[PDB]
């Protein structure tokens, strides 16, 4: 009737002994790149983040593995310190994930389009994934369409939140909020195919936005504040219909995927000023 | 020819594979309650102390390791640190102790009373006790007769000081006196069976404080000493005979414990009232 | 294709079930002595430094460990952090090193004197040694021939740097270049037998001081400097010629063994001048 899980654990074995490592590269985010690795007893394939083990990290991690616990979030298995170069290095080993940023998943539907009613269920998930964090007090500080990958290529197959590079405890407008932001901005793009323009006024464009529900068209409002007060906490966010529908949101044929289809070209752009827009944004 | 003890230990993996844990509920001490738990193993009885885990604690744990070392201080036994909530907890489990807080234990005497020789055995005792902490540099800062409990309830069965949530390692009037302070306030009510009263003067009753060596009545002054300085030290404190004793004390019957009876009422307040007394004094 | 080695290891078990500790003393250096230590299992005789444990130390240590990696570096093989007196300790554990003070153990060669190749081996492999850690970015700050040590007493017997109770890392004139300093200093005693003297200049007496190589006598120069600047860098330092040579040094005999013969007796001076002249430098 009583229950925990196990606390985090430094192993500090050369990695090599307990798992062969390839070279084939995976993720070339943050610091280190994510490397294909075969765990030896159970012969499963992995990511592994190389850091460089500092406080900074040596703590962000610290909190990932908290955060794994979560389904939506990505899950750490194990964080070997050893030493790499000639420092002490920092190895977190954590469960691959090959399923794809989120959207460029979504822009090889080709047969059959997408949902305003699938768009939740992406969005839905994604709220919970935030709310976990915050609702243990750390906050996320990065949440691009990077960072939202899939499992598998299996198309029930979920996705999960990664790279705590940024996140912070929140500890003592606030901090947890840019994760809203992003969510909000995540929602926009997941309708049309783009965000605002500034660095201002967001528009509407008629073959997209349309009888689509104007209620929707509410929500992300709420969201959206270039405000810090007043952009609806996720706590908050949670509440509403669309979020908790999973079954009554509009069956809209979404142009979303093919959206982006029509340009693909600028997405580098897209995918990456959000970071500008991120990041930097406190 | 040459010794040591082991180092200390966070183990990581869920206690709940080394130990079994109740709900039964024992001590509801400062931070975290106190939980009977059974050695899986063994299947011996324990008491577990839930910590939130942050550097305070996490060193204030890190002493008790020491202390444990000593005869009359509670010994701890483990101490994971893992994840209950949400947050890195810590829990840290020493021997039970069922012989209770040791003026409670000794009010239910009734069959002969007590007796200004069986008195210094229990101070003498407790000096010893914090000789240790000073002796190494802590200073306990919270010595209520909340906190000294007995093993068992056997009589011979002897009796231990607990709870670090409170002390200090002394480096670098002062600090480790407050200790003082407190087996003073403790002699006191070990004979009448109240402190004094102020938040000041301290009488002397008849039918108790009598032909009762006016020796000791001497003693307790250098303890007593509203003072920081002049407070007698407990390396001092140890020297003087009463202490050093354990047989040449009057054979005195000592009111103390019916005493107690005698309005065991107030006392809430006078056990409380200490806490107050104590703690807030720096 | 891909390699490390393993993380450092806080072991928390007495090393009294890992080791069989003698009380034969060895070093009496810093902070605690030197003890010989046997292996239980291999039964193989070890250094032991004992250490207080606070942050400082406690990462001095670390350090040392990633430096170890090194051949003329000394090996830290395990660190114990147990509880001798009172008071969490801090064992080290390391390849004993049965050499001496590279320079006593030359003014006993007698048969066949030194050779300014052979005193450019010495000097050509300390070089190495300090690389790595500044390689790395560690500074040694306390090189004296004390902690100039050999393995064994067999003739091909190397030596290696200990004692890491002074150095830095190097993070962010500077720091790493009283290393440099002191192999100045070493190689000038290293051919006559002393160094300077002042607290100025430094002379160069006949009878030593002749057609050894005043080409050699250069290098010198740049590496004395009373600057901090300009003391030409390790890095730098292990360019030149009569570094990487190997063989083509003057085969010149060298007084500098029997030079020391010579005046055995102001040498505790030397030696230790040389700490003054050290460690206080900054
Ligand atoms: C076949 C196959 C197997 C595995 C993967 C795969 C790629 C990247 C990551 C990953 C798991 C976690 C993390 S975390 C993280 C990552 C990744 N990559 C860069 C960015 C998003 N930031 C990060 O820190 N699994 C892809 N395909
Ligand atoms: C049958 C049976 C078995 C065990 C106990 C028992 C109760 C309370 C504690 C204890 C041991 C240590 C500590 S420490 C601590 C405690 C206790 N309780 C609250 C206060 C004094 N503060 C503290 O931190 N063992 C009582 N009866
Ligand atoms: C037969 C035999 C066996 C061993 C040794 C031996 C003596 C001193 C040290 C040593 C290894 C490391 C270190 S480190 C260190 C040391 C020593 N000694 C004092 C100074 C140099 N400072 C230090 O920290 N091995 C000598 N002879």
């Amino acid at each position: 009737q009583f229950h925990v899980k196990s606390g985090l654990q430094i192993k500090k074995n050369a990695i090599i002994d307990d798992y062969k490592v390839t070279s084939q590269v995976l993720g070339l985010g943050i610091n280190g790149k994510v490397l294909q690795i075969f765990n030896k007893r159970t012969q499963e394939k992995f990511a592994l983040k190389m850091l460089q083990d500092c406080p900074k990290a040596r703590r962000e991690v610290e909190l990932h593995w908290r955060a794994s616990q979560c389904p939506h979030i990505v899950r750490i298995v194990d964080v070997y310190e050893n030493l790499y170069a000639g420092r002490k290095c920092l190895l977190i080993v954590m469960e691959c994930l090959d399923g794809g940023e989120l959207f460029s998943r979504i822009q090889d539907r080709g047969d059959q389009a997408f949902t305003e009613r699938e768009a939740s269920e992406i969005m839905k998930s994604i709220g919970e994934a935030i709310q976990y964090l915050h609702s243990i007090n750390i906050a996320h500080r990065d949440v691009k369409p990077e960072n939202l990958l899939y499992t598998s290529k299996r198309p029930n197959a979920i996705l999960k939140l990664t790279d705590f590079g940024f996140a912070k405890e929140t500890t003592s407008k606030y901090d947890k909020s840019c994760d809203m932001w992003s969510l909000g901005v995540i929602m926009y793009i997941l309708l049309c195919g783009y965000p605002p323009f500034y660095s201002g006024q967001y528009e509407f464009p008629n073959p997209e936005w349309s009888e689509v529900s104007e209620e929707v068209k509410m929500l992300i409002r709420n969201l959206l504040k270039t405000e810090p007060t007043q952009r609806m906490t996720i706590t908050e966010f949670m509440n509403h219909p669309w979020i908790m529908q999973s079954t009554k949101v509009p069956q809209t044929p979404l142009h979303t995927s093919r959206v982006l289809k029509e340009d693909k070209e600028r997405w580098e752009d897209v995918k990456e000023e959000m970071t500008s827009a991120l990041a930097t944004m406190r």
